[PDB]
């Protein structure tokens, strides 16, 4: 058989995109969207509907051009995930506005606003996960909406630091990157190439999947970001893994059953006391890469997200 | 005459080292330290007094084996400044533990410590100035120092942010750095040299003075770090600048009187509202070069810290 069905049996596959086509050929149970996908989606042609429909219905909730631009914003991104939602049986993720990410306040009202909209769709809380970068504050804003009736991805995760707190906050799901932490080091090391085994990317992963199931948290621990299928083979076993539909063909051309690499057979142990912010902020800035790559991917989703805006901006 | 006896017609000098033997030669204002510094003065031979003295008055404190490789690490560090305050008629700058650098309620405790210790010496606050990373936390404890008559210098500073917020904050005085913004260009830009002008810590500091000086804001603006004396000159007419002894020597060693560079002749401007946690934390990220160089900075004071006490520890 293909490594796609043979990866099947030990992880839950997962979309990483906004384009409804790779869901009819993969069949994912559920689907991933981000800012820069959100943009990209919007240039595909028969997503013209989609975009009109959403400013049509932004002119009709108010009056305000200020106004107008967010809902119109908020309601395409909605409206995406509505189409996908309609192929696939599980879940989808959208991303609240990353110029947030430091504002634990303005992230909750932005995660109940996008809730809203897809509960106006008729679509229930259980079908969604909203979308917010790992930083301190949105992992308290995560483990209020928890709380609250709705789900969260924490998305942009890169060091031990930030995933324990996200287990400690019981979020109902982690996406630790893995193909960001390896272009971090394939530009600030000496060191170019990585045997999948050695992957930064793979070994950062592997360690928080251990340091999870070692404590029976039940946070859902996804791989994402891949740079080729290696890495995503050395996680085989992990909860699940978002793939982007170019490595998606490559494991269903690919021959050949795979093992399963991540697994923990041991007993759950006691967990240790909650880690404080300072501690958080101690540990996560003595991680060069963590510190980077955080505000780098915040800065990108931003600087996106404008640019949406900017076309949603000449439609009205 | 000579630059350096030029540049003192403009600008306060102080000199950046725990040695002695510098005072006496160039004879500044003030003199500032860091714990790479306090590490480095440990290795000069006739420091070997200040060492045993510290040990010595740390076992005659407590009978704690823990306590008293702090009591000792804290009491050289301090005094190394008493030896300086003999040789000079401003103040000393004496920075706290590097680790607490994200911690508000330890910083503050660590800063009335060292006041303690100079106290006990006899000291009053007015020669000192206690060294703290312009993190949120380190701002936030630094405000609440000065209200209680302890008198800070906020190190550290990269980002226009970190600049506002410790002006808002009302601390005594500010240390933004110049050489270690020109590394960062240099390592991570095509651009390896830099006319003066163009250099980008040069541009910082001068920004930043001229909000300063634009707004009112009393916080003594004091230009750190130099990779070389075309930085200096270029901001000649700065409050103060702590230099290095060996551009100090560079200083008094050419011969030419200098132009001042930084000054603001206007009249004064209405202070805006002050920045949030969430517009800091939104601004200061923005800044890839600031990011980096913060966490590093910090990483590599605390490196030092350890090394200080693991050499205590084996004289105990």
């Amino acid at each position: 058989t293909d490594k796609l069905t043979s990866l099947r049996q030990y992880t839950t596959v997962v979309a990483d995109t906004g384009d409804i086509a790779a869901m009819k050929l993969y069949q994912p149970q559920d689907a991933t969207t981000n800012p820069s996908l959100i943009l990209n989606a919007a240039q595909i042609p028969e997503y013209r509907k989609l975009i009109d429909d959403a400013v049509a219905w932004a002119k009709q909730q108010s009056n305000d051009r200020a106004q107008q631009i967010v809902d119109a914003t908020d309601k395409l991104a909605v409206n995406i995930g509505l189409e996908i939602l309609k192929l696939v049986p599980g879940r989808i993720s959208t991303e609240v506005d990353a110029r947030l990410s430091y504002d634990t306040e303005a992230s909750i009202a932005k995660a109940k606003r996008l809730i809203k909209l897809y509960n106006d769709a008729g679509i229930s809380n259980d079908r969604i996960l909203i979308k917010l970068a790992s930083t301190w504050q949105g992992i308290r804003a995560a483990e209020q909406l928890e709380k609250e009736g709705i789900n969260c991805n924490l998305t942009l995760l890169f060091s031990f630091a930030q995933a324990r707190a996200c287990a400690e906050a019981g979020v109902f799901l982690i996406a630790p990157f893995v193909g960001r932490i390896l272009d971090w080091y394939k530009a600030n090391t000496d060191k170019k190439e990585y045997a999948p085994a050695e992957d930064p990317g793979v070994v950062s992963v592997s360690e928080i999947y251990q340091y999870y199931k070692e404590h029976g948290y039940e946070t859902v621990v996804m791989g994402a970001s891949f740079r080729n299928i290696g890495e995503i083979l050395e996680l085989a076993g992990c909860d699940r893994l978002t793939i982007a539909p170019a490595l998606l063909k490559e494991l269903a051309e690919s021959e050949g059953a795979i093992e399963r690499k991540l697994s923990y057979t041991g007993e759950v142990k006691a967990r240790p006391a909650r880690i404080t912010e300072s501690e958080f902020l101690w540990q996560h800035n003595q991680d060069p890469m963590a510190v980077d790559k955080l505000a780098e991917g915040i800065r990108k989703f931003a600087i996106d997200q404008e640019k949406l805006e900017k076309m949603i901006g000449d439609l009205l």
